[PDB]
């Protein structure tokens, strides 16, 4: 079932958000929001600079102090605030939906019912853990009792990307939240809204003002003040690899703060000649087309076997031809634009070196409309491994597609790339699918399906697509700090 | 390569081991022990009785109290003591072999490369847990500390099987002793001899007096006598499912104290039609004919798919009548006799019930020579689901083989029995495999192999197969008592 | 704030519960229930046995079947349904406050604000664990993927006393449907009413049929049927050591089904010179007066070194005088009833044995009241080991003071009991508190406090006072079954 | 017992050690090492630069490739090999230890008793730990199976510092090969020499050739070239926040390696009135003055109490006053030299500062001897928190002791500083010990003594004292990289 907004969307909250108050820019200066659908103008919001940083790090750090609200805190209560913020984004459901599709250019079928029913499980999945966060008694060598505490690390810096911004704001704040540490959020430039209105029930919830403070704002500004900071502890930052090393090298020059990175990837998938046919078709396309395209998991090198290669391309082809391209609000409608000009250049830009350097375009390859960053959905065969387009994040509707006839090389190919976020392995095969996974340098390996996510599991990457890992209990790990606390004792015991 | 002992075996310990010395019998009384491939007597061993369980209980409940060295040692030092155990059983490896297959009926071959390579390496990874074994700091409700101490139980009476003489003593001792347990072992009546220099090992390692204390003896009077001890804290028991819901009810009689038992068997193997056919008449083979059927996960019910039935049966029937039965110690001999007359016999009368029933005998099916408790390696095909030999745990070397059709009936048929040790899949689809395997009740299974057993992971029975699990980290935590301490403080913080 | 049920409660749920639907008994006969405070027949309810434990297993194994709806929902959903049957006790807990004050004779202040507290955020911790119970990848020996599945056992049996009714109810099944087992419950034959409240909001919660199934009756009835069936995994008790020893030789008897007990204790504090003496009084008083003495944990030996022996002493039998006695519905009472006749009497029986063999009584030690089960607080000083009251459970309001002077010897007279529930340690110094509790044989150690618990905390007995534990991370292992899977594969890697 | 070296000791191992063949540096360059004691030259070892580091990668990769002997063997033999290289360490203890303590001016017998000592438990603890690595089975939402795998990450550099050469060797090496890492090393310039015997031992334990491989040389140049490599995986470094910066940048810059760092620290202890006095004393003066101060955890700002201050001043200055300077190697020599002219200069510079700024100066203050780096051991009272000597490591024997009369401020105090290694509470008092602890931002907390170091906790900086954690537990997550693997499947069960 797929419930609509009954009147029409008004924004309300457009200010920077410290100490659960309403702020205006230091300087006053405000930044504009636009409809990537439309490329109109949807409200103006407060832009928070380095001088603003600077106020929501200290309140930040204030609530965070020894004897604060927050440190003190039964951690079960930090569960309860926390699955009462998964209420309120339930209770707000429609309006959080719309607001999504609105400002993000996503389809809003997919905003409401994957986007809000992964951002409130996500949430409630946390908020479970919040208590259960321990650390160990450990039988040291000589007379001494020796426990450790996990504690929170301190202020948080969370940098939101703008492709998932409800889901990925939640990634963040939810472990940070669960295991005690205060925040100071930056979502993206684009997509500032569904945060802020995050912000309004974060203090409805009734968490301790300081806790939670989003700065909406610039990359390079807000961002940049965040990742270099004197007084953040960590900093964790979801979206291309270009500014994840900006990231971590501002973190070693300035203060040294933890860093975790999410970034790109060109993950491949193997489907071996035994794979059940279109499963393999119907996964790999949804594993690249998701979202235009603007997923840092997009399946965007499809490596067939040879004797299955003709049919796995004309039956992809088929699929992509389906599309209706439209405004992400309008029902029937199944692709949005690209969520900005930068995005929509780069992509238009990639689709031309796929065509200049001898790939077989199948269908799509230019624009699409009188208005939004629309491009059509593009189908690329006979890639070859040098080519721009099998070595560059696209972030677009643009479909990869290669033969091999060798395992042993195709795996090499497979990880022939400085990225590893995921990747897919397509067989009935117990041995292939074991042996394939093990072999793929990739975070997340996918066997018969792709772009499985779940809260249960953690998620990152290897190589340049990131450090570290979100959400499951191991992702939980990099929002603590561990304490050793080694005390003499005139006799111990086992 | 397969050495051997350059001189006759002589027997040097025949006595009760209490606080590293030996000791006579309170009673004076001795018991012969056979070698079951002569039926001669090998020599006379102390026999221990409730007398002489209380003096081991004694020494093990003083090496356990506080302050004691044994537990205000490092954990590391323990983990010393049972590394050095281990090299110490590895220099002595020609004589536990020779010795293992001579009082054991077992083939030396087998027991000098795999049960002493299992025994030495199940040792070596007990020892890596003892300083690895931890408690918690727990986030408790309220302004309290509260951290967990995973202590050692105390003294365990443990009682060992006689078909892996050496292993199971090592799969009892290692785990106890890493976790900082003292432990009473009444080794089988059968098989007293390999524990006893093992204990002759211990005093050579520098354990402490009263940590491991062997009292050799018969079941129904030593084994009484420690399940029902009122200052014995937990028993661990591998045999009969008959012989185990004594020692569980005795426990309840006596003291509360706690149970662990490894049990019988009735495991099945579902063949699918896709299986690697050879892989799996091979596994299934040795399945159920390892050490002349005496395994507690012999794999005695074999489902096949109809329509590779009789291949199936066949090419086992061929691989059954390739075996040379004879002295274990004699090279090239591929079977030794059965451990006993009370097992030789019910064997038999349970061959014979095949035959009544109506199973059809592919061959062997009678005894073997002049001396010795030998069994023909016995094949029986179109067998049904109320034949004795399909419900009883023969303990033999006689296979059976069923077909079936369909596997929502086959999976039903497999779990209809009150056992539930272990089981075999042969298949080579994956969604087969993990559903099969999930759907079991059965505590390992294999997929695509059978009796696969390692240090790593945890074994143990679902249903009246036992209660509890041995090996890997879950294994550990039977051999801990937890105690939870919770300090009052004026604030707490996360 | 203590708010109050503004409209008298009436009896609604009297029934056996069964598949979501309530039925009449087999028989058709019904027992009645009564208010331990007027001696006053509340209602008539459904008197369980042999026969509906029978139906009550049958619909709980067929929910557990492979495939049935509570085996294939997601483990998060699992989570869901049990935060919603604690919004469901939240709603109703003026209601259940009341009943359960009404039915178990418990002062309404701490039914409101402790039992039920304690239950709703109890349940909300379990919920949180259902999609974090997790198994292992481990790296065996040679070449095999191997994992293990941490399952539910499958059909639980749980038998609920009548202390602490809802709380025991939810420490039970919390826990047992979090890791996906299916439950027969049995409150105790004193107070089925709460129990039998919270089946109809099971129901409400939507939990699939026969997950839960609630089967009031008496104990060698309806408790023998459970404790014996040949088709229940798991039981579970609380209650007298003397029943646990019945239940735990009656599983080894039918079919080896899983058995944890917590039972009754004995439990001491050791109060040291140098301890904050009014924080030790007040909390050893609560220790062992908090609901009418019926706590398992209740810390009926107060040893308290010889220089500060008489001040506290004087000061706990001037906080043991300042009660009042009476209908526990009633505000400002402080003490209500004990729960029938049978626990009266054992209680004044042991009152006159401390009288007889030369205790001396500082207050109380009579009955009290024309009608309701009431017993004086009861003080007993110069108290010595071998008396009946400091060897056996009184539970009841009847407190013990012994004196000592070596930590040596009180630490001895401490652990010489066949009980080991808990403790208590009172001392500003920190090597005496970690030493001390480090060498008591109790399950649960507190230190300057008494009776904590919290569900973050693992809970249960040393020695006879129980098998295993309930709550906190640990105590989710005895609600699951270890399966070990290993894959025969051609190559692996690390 | 303190045994010696019965002939002198003669270098050996002098070049470059890759695939388990010696190697001449690429240039043909050598580089002098020193004794410290002396001044004088001990040999000439070949000087790796980038070049030479671009070999030992390459050689560390092919190691590290899927199918290669280091990949593919049991994590049991991993435990082995490195349980293998600490029987070879120990067998050759002496000459280590005479090696370490005439390159490393560093004294004998601590080196024979502490230093090899914890060498080689460390590395048993962590042979341990191989076949204990697991990862998870998880519940996801949805119709799938997923487990993860903890896989090594690949090639780990590894540049060790000169204050424990073969301590911070094997704390390196250790778990990263338990954990299936190949490793590229770059030991001290000032201390090669231990790690190149060390090598020479790994070859005779029988490691896969390119396993480990280890580069002498300087840290601008090897160092840098390990920081900025590209088919590097991870960098681990300990030594100055200074040199932290510059690694922690250079991974952001060149390929996101993971990055953990052990830094400097300026960690305070914080002494209460009731504190045991000479305890405090003995355990701060050794916490400060270990090893001529060249301890990242120097205990290098001791705040106490107004009332005991005088007394504690006291007592310290008459302790630093006990010492004997001279070469290392001779016994009753109880202080040695510091490590080098750059060293030496710092510590000297810094003295000065302290009187400059009004330090007063208890004793010493000045160099010592006509050869080597020796400073006379050095205490200064009445020091304040914006002096050099309180804002600055010295890594000299230089003690500072300051007054605070305020439990509130002295913590803040005790936590105004970039750094955050360790700190020390002194104190009888159960309540302070635990919440000063839990307040301080310190990795490792001692309560009631100092620098207590075993391999099962973990070890690591707050803030700019490090990123990460090493050993425990704990320490071994980060030699591990995370693959979700997710297999689609007909239908779950849990
Ligand atoms: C000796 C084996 S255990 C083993 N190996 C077998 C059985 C049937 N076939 N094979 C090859 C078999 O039944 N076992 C066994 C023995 C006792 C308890 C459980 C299982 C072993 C391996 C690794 C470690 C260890 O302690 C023991
Ligand atoms: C109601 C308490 S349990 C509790 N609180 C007590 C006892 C004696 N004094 N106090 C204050 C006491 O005995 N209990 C208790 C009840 C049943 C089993 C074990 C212990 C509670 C707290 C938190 C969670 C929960 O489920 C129960
Ligand atoms: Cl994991
Ligand atoms: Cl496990
Ligand atoms: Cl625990
Ligand atoms: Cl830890
Ligand atoms: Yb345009
Ligand atoms: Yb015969
Ligand atoms: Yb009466
Ligand atoms: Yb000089």
């Amino acid at each position: 079932d797929l419930p609509v907004l009954l009147t029409d969307l008004k924004i309300q909250y457009t200010k920077i958000f410290i100490n659960n108050e309403w702020h205006d820019s230091v300087s006053g200066k405000k930044f504009p929001v636009f409809n990537p659908a439309t490329e109109e103008e949807l409200c103006q919001v407060e832009e928070g600079d380095k001088e603003d940083v600077d106020k929501a790090v200290k309140a930040a750090r204030q609530a965070f102090q020894i004897g604060s609200p927050w440190r003190t805190m039964d951690a079960s209560e930090r569960g309860r605030l926390l699955y009462k913020l998964a209420d309120l984004i339930e209770r707000d459901r429609l309006l959080l939906a719309t607001m999504e599709s609105m400002n993000g250019g996503k389809l809003y079928s997919n905003a409401y019912l994957s986007d809000l029913a992964g951002c409130i499980k996500t949430l409630r999945y946390c908020a479970g853990w919040a208590d259960k966060i321990q650390g160990r008694t450990i039988p040291i060598d000589g007379n001494f009792f020796t426990y450790t505490r996990h504690e929170p690390i301190g202020v948080c810096g969370q940098i939101i990307p703008w492709n998932f911004p409800l889901v990925m704001l939640i990634w963040k704040i939810g472990p940070a939240l669960s295991c005690g540490n205060t925040v100071v959020v930056k979502p993206a430039e684009q997509t500032p809204l569904t945060a802020l209105h995050v912000a309004s029930l974060i203090k409805e919830a009734g968490f301790p003002p300081g806790v939670v403070n989003i700065v909406p704002g610039y990359g390079p500004t807000a961002g940049a003040a965040i990742s270099s900071h004197m007084d953040i502890d960590k900093v964790a930052f979801t979206g291309s690899t270009e500014v994840g090393k900006l990231i971590k090298e501002a973190a070693g020059k300035s203060n040294l703060k933890r860093v975790t990175l999410e970034l790109g990837g060109k993950s491949p998938c193997i489907v071996l000649a035994d794979a059940d046919l279109d499963n393999a078709v119907e996964f790999a396309h949804h594993g690249v087309f998701y979202h235009q395209g603007q997923c840092c998991i997009a399946a965007s090198r499809i490596f067939v076997e040879e004797s299955i290669y003709d049919e796995f391309v004309r039956r992809s082809v088929e699929r992509a031809k389906k599309y209706i391209l439209g405004n992400p609000l309008t029902p029937g409608v199944t692709q949005g634009p690209q969520i900005d000009k930068e995005q929509y250049d780069k992509i238009l830009d990639l689709i031309e070196s796929g065509k200049k350097e001898g790939a077989k375009l199948e269908c799509g390859g230019g624009p699409w409309g009188n208005k939004g960053y629309f491009v059509q959905p593009t189908v690329f065969s006979n890639v070859t491994d040098e080519m721009r387009i099998a070595k560059e994040e696209i972030f677009g509707p643009v479909q990869q597609i290669m033969k091999f006839k060798s395992l042993d090389d195709v795996i090499k190919r497979a990880n022939n790339t400085f990225y590893g976020l995921s990747a897919g392995v397509f067989t009935k095969d117990i041995d292939k699918a074991i042996t394939i996974s093990s072999a793929l340098q990739a975070g997340t390996v996918w066997v018969n399906c792709y772009g499985v996510v779940s809260a249960q599991c953690p998620f990152g990457g290897f190589k340049m697509s990131g450090n570290g890992r979100e959400l499951g209990e191991y992702g939980f790990h990099e929002y603590t700090e561990v304490k050793t606390v080694t005390v003499k004792i005139s006799q111990k015991n086992s």
